[PDB]
């Protein structure tokens, strides 16, 4: 790499803060049915002129808007994450940015020196991370939609690799928003389905699956895994990239609950997203684990090699690392 | 053109960007210049808990910053990372970790309202540079940081521009006054004087004495936007990233004083980094636009057009654009 790499990388936040206003003042959405110069754009925004101009040459400047003569257009292959209707929208993931992460990432420093999160010094809130981010049913919806794109390879390749058929009731243990039962139910009639979540989640997700049509089918269950309020006859368990959200001394309790829980001869998967056998990268998952640092109770990513030795201190039989190709790496035991 | 994993990674951007930051602001690079190290050696060099600072050392590893396990830092690489090299980015990170990162988090309101976030994000309502140059701490970081940005285009301009052609020269806005150090060294008889505000002449006056120019470079203070400058010899005036940092509007107050500032037969440059010429571009410009934004009173970037006009309407004659080597374009005025 460059010197000019550096300052690139180092300025890298007015890329992310441009977006992330843009997505807020729902900039893109005046361009979802017409082409505008700034001056219109400006005027149907209720903002001046002058500093709408500024955000919308840098967007072109960036490639995200096309310009021609001052009109402004959105590209056709920008509208799916651009517009506010759009399925794959990252308006969702912005407010997190702008609530949650960008605040708590500007005391980075004192985090690595105190190897500690910055909750209460950026938001003078001493709470729990997941109450924090919970205290507001928007912000829960917010992270639960983002990351539930997120995991849509995921789970389709989970769904089309590993047979659920072999399994009678299936618990997802911090489930989120629930696509992966949503999945094992269009799959698989048979199978019992429930959902174990902290409360404002469960809230959430009580009502999402409802409305999809879900209510009858994937039973909710409050509980917390890492105090051992869980259900129950599970022979498949899973926890879906929520390890990472903790401590390796939590991971230990969390997954000697789940141990202790569990039926006789059942199976529980636990899927994260690991740091390389070398602890080397790659650069998100350790961007990642910097991101727990300043945000989380503890959190941190580990290797492969981490989460299996866990899964044997914790007690299960034959930990082992699923063969299975896709974007997470599958660690599985018995009881 | 752009995906979505695309417009997700650059939202996330402000990741590398504290990361780098941070690094730079523990020092953590400098405990490389003499031996590679592995986490807990750099960690106790650092006094930071060892698990921090193998997380962020995994990250700078990742992002290609350190090889390694013992991390070694590439050889290309010291001289911007090593805090007494004279490349060193820590100058620029403590402006970023001090000033542009905080500002940037209001980007939206700002937008909203075309107006600085300086009262919003740090309960102060003073001007702008009055905010910056509070603590000669931050003066220093501010006019390292950009001394380093101006590098390439001072060898350039010393390069491409005959001096020779002045008996006397006025820096106004100087800074660091890196370019009359360029043009002491390579022009020995033509005379140097230096026009700035109050805490950047202090800061001005100790930096050039210790470099050995502080009986060539004549220090002034003064005020181009009130009109108060020296009076000498000065055949040609300079300003150098400057306008940007004010309203057009402001620029105009700037431009009629230096040009009744300045004898006849005089020359007048002011340097800038002008958007290109239907303002979509380039992207460093365009977002620096939004940084003079968040910051500044009133700063903007512009066209080369647009300082045309600005140098004819504040009553310059000839008005005209010179194309030199590094990063800037001069506008050239006479009288
Ligand atoms: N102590 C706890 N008990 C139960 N659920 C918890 C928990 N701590 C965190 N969680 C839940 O774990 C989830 C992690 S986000 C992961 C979502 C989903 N499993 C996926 O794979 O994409 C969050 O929804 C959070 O509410
Ligand atoms: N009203 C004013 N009168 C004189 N100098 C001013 C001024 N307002 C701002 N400045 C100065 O303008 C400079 C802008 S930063 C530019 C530094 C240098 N000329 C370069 O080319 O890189 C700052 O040093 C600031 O102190």
């Amino acid at each position: 790499l460059t010197k000019q790499d550096a300052v690139n990388q180092m300025m890298g936040f007015f890329q992310a803060k441009a977006l992330t206003a843009a997505l807020a003042l729902k900039l893109f959405d005046q361009l979802r049915d017409r082409d505008a110069d700034a001056a219109h754009i400006a005027a149907r925004l209720d903002c001046p002129a002058r500093s709408t101009e500024q955000l919308l040459i840098a967007l072109r400047a960036m490639g995200y808007l096309d310009q021609r003569d001052g009109l402004y257009h959105l590209p056709a292959a920008h509208r799916a994450f651009l517009l506010s209707d759009e399925p794959q929208w990252l308006g969702w993931l912005g407010r997190h940015i702008d609530t949650f992460l960008y605040p708590l990432w500007g005391e980075l420093k004192t985090a690595v020196r105190n190897d500690a999160h910055q909750r209460r010094t950026v938001f003078g809130d001493d709470r729990s991370w997941f109450d924090i981010l919970y205290q507001n049913p928007d912000d829960v919806a917010d992270f639960q939609e983002f990351l539930g794109k997120f995991a849509a390879p995921f789970i389709a390749g989970f769904v089309r690799d590993y047979d659920f058929s072999q399994h009678r009731a299936f618990l997802d243990i911090g489930s989120g928003i629930g696509s992966l039962p949503m999945a094992i139910a269009d799959a698989y009639p048979g199978i019992a389905l429930a959902i174990c979540e902290l409360p404002q989640a469960s809230a959430f997700l009580r009502d999402k699956l409802t409305l999809q049509g879900y209510g009858e089918r994937i039973d909710v269950v409050e509980g917390d895994v890492i105090s051992g309020d869980l259900p129950g006859g599970y022979d498949l368990i899973h926890l879906g990239w929520m390890l990472h959200d903790y401590a390796p001394e939590t991971q230990l309790t969390i997954l000697r609950n789940i141990y202790r829980a569990m039926p006789a001869g059942g199976r529980f998967i636990a899927s994260e997203t690991p740091l390389n056998e070398d602890k080397s990268g790659p650069e998100f998952t350790a961007l990642l684990s910097l991101n727990m640092l300043v945000s989380t109770d503890g959190g941190i990513e580990s290797s492969a090699q981490e989460y299996l030795d866990r899964f044997r201190l914790a007690g299960f039989s034959n930990a082992r690392i699923m063969k299975i190709a896709g974007p997470r790496t599958l660690i599985v035991g018995e009881k």
